[PDB]
């Protein structure tokens, strides 16, 4: 295939270690995927998602009513990095303290950009994020952590008045779920005082900024994916070999009023 | 469906009389279909025809290589027309010399936007025709109709020197394929004259302007239909019925060098 | 195999439409395939065709009488071009528009030299043509079109003076057959007025220079083969791959009195 992975100077064994330590830090570091329907692969041959909208265009001629079918294009996200053919070589001599540093730097680098894209916006990919496709009013999260559960209170409310069922989930940011957890009050840390009110569970979302709030009933947000996450082969010295982690993906919001956001 | 038949004051026998009468006159007055691969009905959820491929797009952040799937989106064509319920009712009474013009008119026009787009090209539905696409040299159809065969004879060995094969066929326009037939010289039309020379066939082009010499080996023109020709319904009144014909459709050429285009 | 060809960044898919693109265009510009039987390939381990005849040659000592076997040394014949890796990886994402055109310029190479050592010589590979092996007087084409008939009667003649017979064959050159096609008499081409003198085939010859008319009875002309023509890969960088089309033969004429050779 176009990975080229036969032609790397790597062993079986070496390619597992790596997919593995990849596969486990991407899954840590990756938010989005446990609160939005995915629609699994649709193979190499796909590139855009039907709206099933028109848009209006220049009639050919006279007595003709012409119009446009809506689509939206998917990306491709690649994360290059290099490894040592010493640690390569190694793993066949039954070592296993091998460096995959650039490896979960590069997972980490793809989980955020993906995290963000789907929460935040990826305007140039057409992408247009949870937070700006919410209609509810945003909130604003307090600098201090005891008064956070009462914004989520608030941001439940907003929800539960426009209408929406199903489980809520929360996902915080890095800094606010850091400041949660070391804070404490009564012998809690301020997360369970916040996990005592919604129904589902609480996420890390590091590469988000602020917290978010919403329904995971179904049928509201779609990552649409073209290929998963693969690992491929540029290039190789007498030293080193260029790698790259490889996605293609796009997000789309249908329901505006199943999320509230919050703001730093 | 969302053609809306079921509510349309017209019978079974009427329905079927319609369906004939423009079938017979758009499989009459089309030609691409016959000299282009056709990809068939997808369904009405298809929206674009993926080209494998990729733009150059900013990248979301530091570390990151972005691009983006090429898709050609598909243009809906919508051409109305009215009815008289009273040649709609007659039917049942088994008459059957029922005004069916209009749908004929209909017909007619859908084929020659259909043919132009495939031949000359739809700017805004961003279809590139088989004349501007071609690679090879164009020539000029000249004035008498004694030299033509002159002509398709070079354009012949220009396709043949570029090196293409398969059976050959030439797309006469309707005012071409007039002088052509009216012509004659030895007891046998220029028309005649003109087929003793290729392989394939010699073709009605009304839609398209000037002249066609193609290859018909396959694999270099591609119609892609989302829906075929349909027959649907807007609104009725106490005298009249509207109605429109309708198809969805993009074209692509891939092989710019099997075709030569021959200008009025 | 020496062909090296798994070490090439290519896929299987891009590899077939590679060698069906070189295959079709090899096919379309060769010609004396079509009239010289073709001793299949003999595999890598031939070099040369012994002729049976024998060579005087200084004698080790006395009373002793010494001859060498006389053979015809095979040369292998190699076309170099460069493909580019983005049109490869298309493939795998369903694009089929890529470009293919080093790949057809470089068979239509090798094809115009082998027509060209076929007809007309290859002094160093110690290849003897058609044109200078043939014993029958040569002809000259006239300049104008209208006589070449003429001409053919007259090579023909000459042939079926000398006595041999089974159907008879005219290749044509490029210059000569676009003369033949552009023009025409009496409503058809002059290529129509020469088909209608022999049995045979009319034969395109782009690589040769002139024409010839020649018997195809057999056992004449061998095209002697080691290995057919076959798709290598040299080297490769991040953008390009390095390619070459190859082939191992020799060309020999046995009968010199089955043919005739027009000049232009």
């Amino acid at each position: 295939n176009n990975l080229y992975r036969d032609l790397a100077p790597i062993t079986e064994s070496a390619w597992a270690e790596i997919e593995l330590e990849a596969t486990r830090t991407f899954k840590r570091h990756i938010a989005g995927r446990r609160v939005v329907d995915v629609s699994g692969p649709n193979g190499p041959t796909t590139a855009s998602v039907s709206t099933g909208h028109l848009l209006d265009v220049s009639p050919p001629g006279d007595g003709v009513i012409a119009h446009l079918r809506d689509a939206k294009p998917l990306v491709r996200l690649r994360v290059p990095f290099t490894v040592a053919r010493r640690d390569i070589d190694d793993v066949e001599r039954g070592s296993q303290d091998s460096d995959w540093d650039p490896v979960k730097d590069a997972a980490k680098k793809l989980a955020f950009v993906e995290d963000r894209a789907i929460f935040e916006g990826y305007a140039a990919a057409s992408i247009e994020g949870i937070r700006s496709s919410s209609s509810n009013p945003a909130l604003a999260l307090p600098d201090d952590a005891r008064e956070i559960p009462d914004v989520i209170a608030q941001a439940l409310s907003e929800l539960r008045l426009a209408g929406v069922d199903g489980p809520y989930s929360v996902l915080l940011s890095a800094e606010t779920y850091t400041k949660v957890s070391e804070t404490t009050a009564h012998g809690y840390p301020i997360r369970e005082h916040i996990n005592r009110l919604v129904d589902g569970e609480i996420i890390w979302a590091p590469a988000i900024d602020g917290a978010f709030v919403l329904s995971t009933r179904g049928g509201d947000f779609d990552l649409q994916l073209g290929t998963d996450v693969s690992i491929g082969y540029l290039s190789h010295d007498a030293e080193v070999v260029h790698l790259y982690m490889e996605e293609t993906m796009t997000f789309l919001c249908y329901t505006a009023e199943a999320s509230v956001a919050l703001t730093p």
